[PDB]
């Protein structure tokens, strides 16, 4: 299994600079959201690679598609959202025709936080 890792820019990048992770991401609407995507297994800068952003609405609905050039030192790609919406987002990473793997992460508008067990979308802080 490959990895996500994740870092917030402010407009006004090295590996180690993303935090590693893919449970309870909770990302503001202010900040480019940067990340890299570690795979699993050796991969080839000339192979098919793509990822896809998909927003929730009636269910996840695909954004769109973006070619992505794999680093074949590092074994990763690397990506950033500028000016999402707030809400909720699947990011699907393709390798060779397959999904090989995906997360999902909030977007959420600075102001008041996010209470990880008890918010939820019909609540008056989130609607
Ligand atoms: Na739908
Ligand atoms: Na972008």
């Amino acid at each position: 299994t490959g990895e996500f890792g994740w870092v917030l820019l402010d407009e006004e990048m090295t590996v180690g600079e993303y935090t590693i992770t893919r449970k309870n991401l909770i990302f503001p609407d202010d900040k480019t959201i940067c990340y890299i995507y570690r795979f699993s297994r050796s991969v080839s800068e000339s192979a098919e690679t793509y990822v896809s952003l998909s927003k929730f609405q009636l269910g996840y609905n695909e954004m769109d598609v973006l070619r992505k050039r794999p680093n074949p030192v590092s074994q990763t790609i690397e990506g950033s959202f500028q000016g999402l919406s707030p809400g909720k987002y699947l990011l699907k990473v393709a390798y060779e025709g397959d999904v090989i793997d995906e997360v999902e992460f909030l977007v959420r508008s600075t102001r008041t936080p996010y209470i990880e067990d008890t918010s939820s979308s019909a609540d008056d802080i989130e609607k």
